[PDB]
DNA sequence: GCGGACTGCTTACCA
DNA sequence: ACTGGTAAGCAGTCCGCG
DNA sequence: AAGC
């Protein structure tokens, strides 16, 4: 089982790293043979001994052409003949590539930005997370001593809590008596204690909770002011800092540092992203908080010392229990993208699709397209047309069936044969033109990405097969992941085409599927309408609602199915529409907000308030409660008595403030914000303050009792005080109470102040 | 000038 | 930060008005 | 080779 991939420099030469667990040990194997290189496309060969002889300085050394051999390549279909120029260091290549893309001979350089270890990992054909090895996992968290307004560092390290499966236990220098705290001279001992825990245990993954940014920050801070060598890697080095955009990495060699935040954040929607929120959403069971200015008082005082200790082990503990839910199906992500766990689990769909995209190019000797440039990027900023929304008929209606296409655009995407290497081929025998757009794709050959679709989907019927056919229950879920991974690899296609930073970026590929789309959509609504009895009630980008006005749930079923048999042979290859399910009424508000509820009564919910995180709980709660009362039952005067209890309930101040907080996220740099709305005006007075607002925060905040603008009287939920402030009654009845059920009852001819009171 | 309509900046949903 | 399509809140600006 |  490969882990990861680095080098190092032995004499001015490159050494590979491979990091493996092989039968229970970990190995590490140094490879010198591995050379770095690029490409350059000439005007002649002639020219190669002009090239050669181009030299750079990297850190005052003369930086020269180790040697060059012409190779044959294709790029985007086309037989290609280009110079593979090998260097000593992969340093030399950043260092002269400018030099030799700038002579005159040379018309463009390729695959120059490629990082060494992963190019190792590429050209050797290694896939990393390989086979059945049992590693080892160490979670754990931190506790500091905050006071507003100091720098990161100040503060010392309280705790120091971890855990296996074996023990959860908390390092810490105060007199707490408990079985799981370990009490210690000093903080110097207590961070050394845990080294010596690490370097005891050996885990092959270290598991924090936001570790990125915060844990292992504030260790490096506190170890340069305590003066220790803060050795946790396998090979004696420590921890590395890396640059990700707007958020830093923290890399540990020979183990795997595998931080939740950034999985979470790609995994699960949630209205907040606390250590407390997520362990609800996921395991059901409810966790206690303990906030720094509680801390830092039981801390000096000495008397709440004890429940702090409980905090402390819970967050090692819960982040261990957590680390052991998300790593597998993060393992099978490496082996399917052939990247490490490290990268692959801070990676955004356009890495993981590049990647992977990177590997099978190698495979099938493709040249790959360079990342543009800030004018080629300037280039790509314009749109392109997308799915069809059909206008809802509003309203509620009986006897209503979801058909929708399996797998639309990489349907489309394979059938179609949409590459960026068959878009307007000279001289192909045939052709599929697409609907509006008009782009001719070559039907002759199979495209690069449509091939590698058409694979994915066979692999995925080959483990699908595997997972009936296999008794083993972890095998089964291992199994599961990979064909779930497979299927969101596949769907990811299409957006990577349309993603201006893409390598194989395809504005014409890009058009063409959303063109198709339309066409297919439109074509059944069409049939639907015209030829069989239907009403198309709505339709997003792939799916319909419809129904027969004068039928019955048996009938409306049975001419569904018989639509299915009739169209499916008429669309042409793997392009099917699917009986999705049925439902008894459906409530339609507008375009990407209605709500269906089926035979066993349970209510599906899509866009309306319910389900958005920047509406308080009573809108939403009020919201459902309203949607219940007209879908499963059929009173609408329970509705009006609904909003009318919880408009009462908000003028008499009885509401608790939990259900009264909106979550807005930060998108940018606070300076990048041209308008200022409440979540935006909270985040610059915490940011005054010098709280540490990075793009992904959630600002939560209540509003309080006043006149004017709403980001005046906004404040964050953690500092309201019944005692001092009184929370907007007004505002949450007439802002967000009556707004969210005037949605629903507006259809009914109920009015906004008919419902107040 | 008033007070309500309109619009650009946002966000978070949908597919 | 994989795409476009969309509703809707907030806070400024616009615009009818008799 | 790191942080920035
Ligand atoms: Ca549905
Ligand atoms: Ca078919």
């Amino acid at each position: 089982m490969i882990l990861d991939t680095d080098y190092i420099t032995e004499n001015g030469k490159p050494v590979i790293r491979v990091f493996k667990k092989e039968n229970g040990e970990f190995k590490i194997e140094y490879d010198r043979t591995f050379e770095p290189y690029f490409y350059a496309l000439l005007k002649d060969d002639s020219a190669i001994e002009d090239v050669k002889k181009v030299t750079a300085k990297r850190h005052g050394t003369v930086v020269k052409v180790k040697r060059a051999e012409k190779v044959q390549k294709k790029f985007l279909g086309r037989p290609i003949e280009v110079w593979k120029l090998y260097f000593n260091h992969p340093q030399d290549v950043p260092a002269i590539r400018d030099r030799i893309r700038a002579h005159p001979a040379v018309v463009d350089i390729y695959e120059y930005d490629i990082p060494f270890a992963k190019r190792y990992l590429i050209d050797k054909g290694l896939i990393p997370m390989e086979g059945d090895e049992e590693l080892t996992m160490l979670a754990f968290a931190i506790a500091t001593l905050y006071h507003e307004g100091e720098e990161f560092g100040t503060g010392p390290i309280l705790m120091i809590s971890y855990a296996d499966g074996s023990e959860a236990r908390v390092i810490t220098w105060k007199k707490i008596d408990l079985p799981y705290v370990d009490v210690v001279s000093t903080e110097k001992e207590m961070i050394k204690r845990f080294l010596r825990v690490v370097r005891e245990k050996d885990p092959d993954v270290l598991i924090t909770y936001n570790g990125d940014n915060f844990d292992f920050a504030y260790l490096k801070k506190r170890c340069e002011e305590l003066g220790i060598k803060f050795t946790l890697g396998r090979d004696g080095s420590e921890p590395k800092i890396q640059r990700m955009g707007d958020r830093f990495a923290v890399e540990v060699k020979g183990r795997i540092h595998f931080d939740l935040y950034p999985v979470i954040r790609r995994t699960i929607n949630l209205p907040t992203y606390t250590l407390e929120a997520v362990y609800e959403a996921v395991f059901g069971k409810p966790k206690e908080k303990v906030y720094a200015e509680e801390i830092a008082q039981a801390w000096e005082s000495g008397e709440g010392l004890e429940r702090v200790a409980r905090y402390s082990m819970e967050d090692a503990k819960v982040t261990y229990e957590l680390g052991r839910e998300f790593f597998p199906m993060e393992a099978q992500l490496s082996r399917l993208i052939g990247q490490s766990l490290w990268d692959v689990s801070r990676s955004s769909t356009g890495n993981l699709v590049e990647w992977f995209l990177l590997r099978k190019a190698y495979k099938r000797n493709e040249l790959a397209p360079n990342k543009p440039d800030e004018r080629e990027l300037a280039r790509r900023r314009g749109g392109y047309a997308g799915g069809y929304v059909k206008e809802p008929e509003r309203g509620l209606w009986d006897n209503i069936v979801y058909l929708d296409f399996r797998s639309l655009y990489p349907s489309i995407i394979i059938t179609h044969n949409v590459s960026p290497d068959t878009l307007n081929r000279e001289g192909c025998k045939e052709y599929d033109v697409a609907p509006e757009v008009g782009h001719k794709f070559c039907k002759d050959f199979p495209g690069f990405i449509p091939s590698l679709l058409g694979d994915l989907l066979e692999e995925r019927q080959k483990i699908k097969r595997k997972m009936k056919a296999t008794v083993d229950p972890l095998e089964k879920k291992l199994l599961d992941y990979r064909q779930r991974l497979i299927k969101i690899l596949a769907n990811s296609f299409y957006g990577y085409y349309g993603y201006a930073k893409a390598r194989w970026y395809c504005k014409e590929c890009a058009e063409s599927v959303t063109a198709w789309g339309r066409e297919y959509i439109e074509m059944v609504i069409r049939e639907l309408e015209e030829k069989f009895g239907f009403k198309v009630l709505y339709a997003d980008t792939d799916g319909l609602h419809a129904t027969i006005p004068g039928a019955d749930a048996e009938t409306v079923k049975k001419k569904a199915k018989e639509f299915l048999k009739y169209i499916n042979p008429k669309l042409p290859g793997l392009l099917e529409l699917e009986y999705e399910g049925f439902y008894v009424r459906g409530f339609f508000v507008t375009k990407k907000k209605y709500a269906v509820i089926d035979e066993e009564g349970k209510i599906t919910t899509r866009g309306l308030e319910i389900v958005r995180r920047d509406w308080s709980e009573i809108a939403k709660e009020t919201q459902a409660r309203v949607l219940e009362a007209i879908l499963k039952h059929g009173d609408v005067e329970e509705a009006v008595r609904i909003v009318k209890e919880v408009t009462e309930k908000l003028s008499k101040y009885e509401v608790p403030p939990e259900k009264l907080v909106i979550h807005e996220q930060i998108t940018r740099d606070l300076r990048d914000y041209k308008a200022t709305g409440p979540h935006v005006a909270v985040a610059k007075r915490l940011a005054a303050r010098g709280v540490k607002i990075r793009p992904g925060t959630v600002i939560s905040y209540i509003v309080l009792k006043g006149s004017g603008r709403i980001g005046d009287r906004a404040i964050p939920a953690d500092e309201f005080d019944p005692t001092k402030h009184r929370y907007d009654a007004e505002y949450y009845i007439e802002n967000q109470v009556l707004p969210a059920v005037e949605r629903i009852l507006k259809a009914f001819g109920y009015r906004k102040e008919d419902l107040r009171y």
